[PDB]
RNA sequence: CACCCCAAUAUCGAAGGGGACUAAAACGACAAUCAAACUC
């Protein structure tokens, strides 16, 4: 359980009626110099006396609440059935059941039910008694355990009258099962039931009772009993506190508790302690590790421990069959006999700690087995043996590594304090948390700097023939343009004044951009700290060019009517109503907390289809052309409804936000800024390990917005009249070019006010302008997440900026591809573009590139071209008209977009052949055309209900009910349709077969693959950045204790460690810190090597160019050059080792990566917890990933095998 | 194979507990298996 958690165990009397006892969650809060205890409820935040509190905790922990509690909530005849009477007697057994006792229907005859009524009571009464006796047992044996609920369960199951109850239930079931429709209606009814307050737990056990299609096992009933028993907090564990003999030792006991539980923590211990004792042990340890004196120092003490008897000593109890805390005794007892005593011995403090470290480590292994034994008894862990959890050889290796971690953490903790400059006297928990927040932002920012350097490398390359090596623009100067520049870049680069006319490099780029970028890169890295600092470099004129650049990208609204208002010309009327909404640009600050429109989109989609009235969608065109216009309007309506300012005094209507704040808050108390507090509370929950915290809050906001859409904008989805077209195509064309009739309906399009206030906002916005939307997204949301966590408004501007640069990026991509192009006469367009070698026509064609178009045509042609006589209609109307062939090219946007993309040719392989095979039934079959319109959804609708019906039921139950549904066709028929299951299964694979092909032919796989490359490389990027940060901690820590000597700072060197590039004085030249003499560095490098960090070239980090893991990842060569030289797996291995200096990071890498694929494979998390190298051997290894399931059911996904293998290829491919 | 931390502690019913303070998770532009009795 928990104190200072969600369990409410602490008890405070209710204010309205003093007698009533109300239960509260209580917490620790730092008051300034010390922790204090506050109650932690929205209603109450009162301080708690430490002394009152500790006693209550101890009192709470031993209280025999349970018997009074079980009776207080329950009595026979209210325990389940609520079959009760007694003529004014509240609870009793056996007596006094009052036995044999808008439309009203009374009928004759149903004699039998009276027979079953009694059956109810024989049921409920037996149950109450069964429990009472067990609670009545004694100690109890049952509730004195840590896994008490399970013991209760085994006792409940075993050798009890419960089995008769199953028989009674079955008997009740049998009469209902066949004989009377009424019997079922009634049999269910005598359950409370529906109204007051009831526990989902009960409803499901009812739902199993009222169902004869599913079997009922005695297990289902027992499980209900404990769950009901917990549900009402009747059942708790009885744990006796340490025994004490008089008040003076009781006083001492309660004081160390208050220390252990309320008073101290990592920081608090550090502050009080302890005349320099800790530093000495760590100093003691570092030397011993360097010496190699250590292993035998541990290896000997381990034997003092005498493990083998302990393994024997432990084994004996486990067979005793409790599977509990008694294990710690056998351990506690064993230590007492083998070890002192007190006489042995007066020993060095450093020596003593190895005993504590060893002791408490092995006490951690005693938890390993105990956790396992519970984890083997239920389902499968499974069946691991002590024998090789204690493994004196394995233990020796593990124990050593825990000693280096201890020694390491302390060094780093001091360094972290040092490098930041937090005062060692006031360190507290509150400061450390807000330091985490930025530390997280800092890792992201640096990675951001490192992608923009990757982008800059492509645009810019060294003048000399000699070096093809990376250019570190920041932290660095006679650059010359790269040979392979996109020419998309020059326009941005030219605009920025980075490039002089003729493409020669600008003066400004050297001071304005590079100088600022580096100083800014170093404020992040060096915890600077200061004025920031440029009085300084950068000016509004310099800045204004940036603002003007952002403004230029946006297409005007008038242009962005290629979503055909033909659609809306019905129906003109809603559009004026929306523009007519008045909003204020204040930004409110509520808006930040609401979901992205991307979240709400699907429901908006969902409703329009869900709405009954709308007609079937013709081909498509139309649906693509109807939804898209609708989505964009909804996207801009989502925003206007949020920014709407308060309505004028005579409107009945509620502004959307006001309805939302009213829904989330209780009635009559609607005076609050509750939106923010829900997000902030939901963000904290997520922090403490509730991953649904933020989705659950989101979907509320959505539900409420979807409501608001239905109530005020119903017509926008109400489309009684529509046509499949061409008539629409005609409509757009007939409409198009009636230039004299220029005017088209348009959405408001807002207005733009970009402003820059610092040099920092301007390097970032520039950087934003330089790399992909996927990347700017990651650091945007990190700007967001920090601002909320720290409750600052520093970053709000750059967010708005970064938002704008993005909405402009993805709208420009709306206009140009569909409208400016595609020309559709590609050989012609290439000569139309080559002739070319705000506005939409028109110039945005800059993005259009001749080489790319040629490539696009060529790759499509490869797909189209027939081999031999064998030719094809297939791919018709997908890539070509219709008619025919080369005359026109269809715009498969997914293919056209990107093709950046050094990767693309490499990435495309393993898609490219597979594209050719797929038949187009898209097209191809009326069945194929049919599958989309009626049926992709038909299944989704069917799976949905099944999921909803199922949820919260056990896997064991779901499994049979599911088998029963497969097995009995008549049972299956109700839900959903096309009974039986066999028929459904075939429609499922049918859609499963539509979606497989569809994904290849629009090349959805490029998107998935291109995403995998950036995420994986991005997290791996974070991680080298963490390592770099750590070295600063290691140096600072090593220095703060007097174990290393530094005479200087080489400011303007980012890195904390030096190269052997030298030749001499490299140590005081290479690194940010300055070392006194080789000895200093020679000692440093050695202490480091002790922890698994190899600082002597060439050691992974220092291999000359792109040979170090560091350089390969940090220069982003998994997105730009995949598969060259090294397997992605090879490299995932090689970082997972570079970080092996700190157990904290164990399988940090592996986990990090495979969650990039969580969505499209079925990760075995158990097997991701074990040790492994993917890269070497371990062919068997994935394994790590299993094919995806859904329908729960667990039906194989439309692309389960293909995607999972696609990934496998991706990682391993090494050519 | 998570990791760190909490005593009078080498060891003492810590057989307890803390952890935005630490990784992982989460978040992420465009984009899915998980009081009682009376009132209904």
């Amino acid at each position: 359980g928990n104190l200072f958690g969600h369990k409410r165990w602490y008890e405070v009397r209710d204010k309205k009626d003093f007698k009533i006892k109300r239960k509260v969650k209580v917490k620790r809060n730092y008051d300034g110099n010390k922790y204090i205890l506050n109650i932690n409820e929205n209603n109450n935040k009162e301080k708690i006396d430490n002394n009152k509190f500790i006693r209550k905790y101890i009192n709470y922990k031993k209280n025999d609440n349970i018997l009074k509690e079980f009776t207080r909530k329950f009595h026979a005849g209210n325990i389940l059935f609520k079959l009760k009477g007694k003529e004014g007697i509240i609870r009793i057994e056996n007596n006094d059941d009052f036995l044999e006792t808008l439309r009203i229907i009374e009928n004759d005859e149903l004699e039998t039910k009276k027979s079953i009524y009694e059956i109810f009571k024989n049921i409920n009464m037996s149950l109450y008694k069964i429990i009472e006796k067990i609670i009545e047992n004694e100690t109890e044996k049952v509730f004195e355990n840590r896994y008490y609920e399970e013991h209760l369960r085994e006792k409940l199951l075993k050798d009890d009258k419960i089995d008769v109850i199953l028989t009674n239930f079955m008997e009740i079931r049998e009469k209902i099962k066949s004989n009377l429709e009424i019997l079922g209606f009634v049999k269910f009814y005598l359950n409370v039931g529906g109204d007051k307050k009831k526990s989902k737990n009960k409803k499901m056990l009812v739902e199993k009772i009222l169902n004869i299609n599913v079997d009922l096992t005695v297990e289902d009933i027992a499980d209900f009993v404990i769950k009901e028993l917990e549900f009402w907090n009747i059942t708790k564990r009885i744990e006796k506190v340490k025994k004490v003999n008089n008040e003076f030792l009781e006083k001492r006991r309660n004081r160390t508790y208050i220390k252990s539980y309320v008073l101290l923590d990592k920081h608090e211990k550090f502050k009080i302690e302890r005349e320099n004792k800790k530093d000495k042990i760590v100093k003691f340890f570092v030397e011993n590790i360097k010496n190699n004196s250590i292993k035998e120092k541990i290896e000997k003490i381990l034997a003092e421990f005498k493990i083998d008897e302990l393994i024997k000593k432990l084994e004996k109890e486990l067979k005793k069959g409790n599977c509990d805390t008694e294990i710690f005794g056998i351990f506690k007892k064993h230590y007492k006999v083998n070890f002192d005593s007190k006489k042995f011995s007066k020993k060095s403090d450093e020596e003593k700690e190895l005993y504590k470290i060893i002791y408490r480590y092995l006490k951690g292994r005693i938890e390993k087995i105990l956790v396992n034994e519970q984890k083997v008894r239920l389902k499968k862990m499974e069946k691991i043996e002590i024998e090789k959890i204690l493994n004196e050889s394995i233990l020796s290796e593990k124990i050593l590594k825990r000693v280096k971690q201890y020694t390491l953490e302390h060094i780093m903790y001091l360094g972290k304090l040092r490098h930041n400059d937090i005062d060692m006297t006031t360190v507290n928990t509150d400061d450390f948390s807000r330091l985490h927040a930025k530390e997280e932002l800092d890792l992201e920012l640096i990675t951001f700097f490192a992608s923009t350097n990757m982008e800059l490398n492509k645009i810019f390359s060294r003048e000399n023939i000699n070096n093809d090596e990376n250019i570190d623009f920041f932290g660095g100067k006679n650059y010359v343009l790269d040979k392979k520049i996109l020419n998309s870049k020059i326009k941005i680069i030219r605009d920025l004044d980075f490039i002089d006319n003729k493409n020669n490099i600008t003066n400004n780029f050297i001071r304005k951009f590079t100088k600022i970028g580096t100083n800014e890169r170093n404020r992040i890295l060096h915890a600077i700290s200061k004025e920031r600092d440029l009085q300084g470099t950068q000016d509004d004129y310099n800045k204004v060019i940036n603002i003007i650049q952002n403004l230029k990208i946006s297409d005007e609204e008038v242009s962005k009517a290629l979503n055909l208002d033909v659609v809306f010309k019905d129906k003109k009327n809603i559009i004026t109503k929306i523009n007519d909404i008045k909003i204020s640009e204040e930004n409110n600050n509520d808006i930040k907390y609401l979901p992205s429109f991307s979240k709400v989109l699907p429901e908006i989609l969902n409703l329009y289809r869900n709405n009954p009235k709308n007609e079937p969608f013709d081909t498509i065109e139309t649906e693509k052309i109807v939804l898209n216009a609708l989505i964009y309007v909804n996207k801009e309506l989502y925003k206007k409804l949020i920014l709407e300012d308060d309505l004028e005094e005579n409107e009945s209507k509620n502004i959307f936000l006001q309805e939302l704040k009213k829904t989330l808050g209780n009635i009559d108390e609607i005076d609050e800024n509750i939106i923010e507090n829900y997000y902030k509370n939901a963000q904290i929950s997520a922090s403490k390990g509730n991953n649904k915290a933020i989705k659950k809050y989101q979907k509320k906001v959505i539900e409420c917005y979807i409501g608001y859409l239905r109530k005020n904008y119903e017509e926008l989805f109400d489309f009684s009249d529509f046509k499949m077209n061409i008539q629409e195509i005609k409509k757009q064309i007939k409409d198009i070019n009636d230039n004299k009739t220029y005017e088209r309906i348009t959405v408001k399009t807002s207005d733009k006010t970009i402003v820059i206030n610092d040099d920092f906002e301007y390097i970032i916005s520039i950087f934003a302008l330089l790399n992909s939307n996927a990347v700017i997204n990651k650091i945007r949301n990190r700007f967001f997440a920090t601002s909320v966590w720290l409750n600052t408004s520093e970053y709000q501007n750059i967010i708005d900026i970064l938002d704008e640069i993005m909405q402009l990026n993805t709208l420009r991509n709306e206009c140009i591809t569909e409208n400016w192009n595609l020309n559709l006469e590609e050989f012609i367009q290439k000569m139309k573009e080559i002739e070319k070698d705000i506005k939409s026509k028109i110039l945005c064609r800059i993005i259009f590139n001749s080489d790319f178009l040629k490539k696009y045509k060529k790759e499509i042609d490869n797909l189209i071209e027939d081999m031999e006589s064998e030719n094809e209609n297939k791919f018709q109307e997908i890539y070509y008209p219709k008619e025919r062939k080369n005359e026109l090219y269809i715009y498969k946007k997914n293919l056209f977009l990107n093709i950046g993309n050094p990767n693309f040719d490499k990435i495309y392989g393993l898609i490219s052949n597979d594209i050719k095979m797929a038949d187009a039934k898209f097209l191809f079959n009326i069945d194929g055309k049919n599958i989309r319109k009626n049926k992709i959804s038909e299944i989704d609708a069917i799976l949905k209900n099944l999921n909803d019906k199922l949820n919260g039921y056990s896997k064991e139950y779901k499994e049979k009910y599911i088998k029963k549904l497969k097995e009995n066709d008549d049972f299956f028929a109700k839900n959903i349709q096309n009974k039986n299951y066999k028929s459904f299964e075939k429609d499922y694979n049918r859609v499963s077969e539509y979606k497989k092909i569809r994904d290849l032919v629009e090349f959805n796989y490029l998107n998935k693959i291109e995403s995998y490359l950036i995420d994986i490389n991005w997290k791996l990027a974070i991680q080298m950045a963490r390592f770099e940060r750590d070295m600063h901690y290691i140096v600072n820590g090593l220095r703060e204790l007097g174990i290393i000597k530094l005479s200087g700072y080489n400011t303007g060197i980012s890195r904390a460690y030096p190269k052997r590039n030298g030749s001499d004085g490299f140590y005081t030249t290479t690194a940010y810190y300055k070392f006194f003499d080789e000895e200093s560095y020679k000692k440093f490098e050695k202490i480091c090597y002790g922890f698994g960090i190899d600082l002597s070239e060439n050691s992974e980090i220092n291999k000359p160019e792109n040979e170090s893991i560091r350089n390969y990842i940090s220069h982003f060569y998994i997105v730009r050059n995949p598969f060259a030289d090294y397997s992605i797996a090879e490299q995932i291995d090689r970082v997972s080792n570079l970080l092996s200096y700190s157990t904290r990071y164990n399988n940090s890498t592996y986990a990090s990566v495979f969650e990039v694929f969580k969505k499209d494979v079925n990760l075995d998390y158990d097997e991701l917890k074990k040790k492994f190298k993917l890269i070497g051997n371990n062919d068997i290894l994935e394994r790590l990933m299993k094919p995806k399931k859904v329908s729960v059911l667990e039906l194989e996904s439309y692309n389960s095998d293909y995607i999972k293998n696609l990934i496998i290829e991706l990682l391993t491919k090494i050519e």
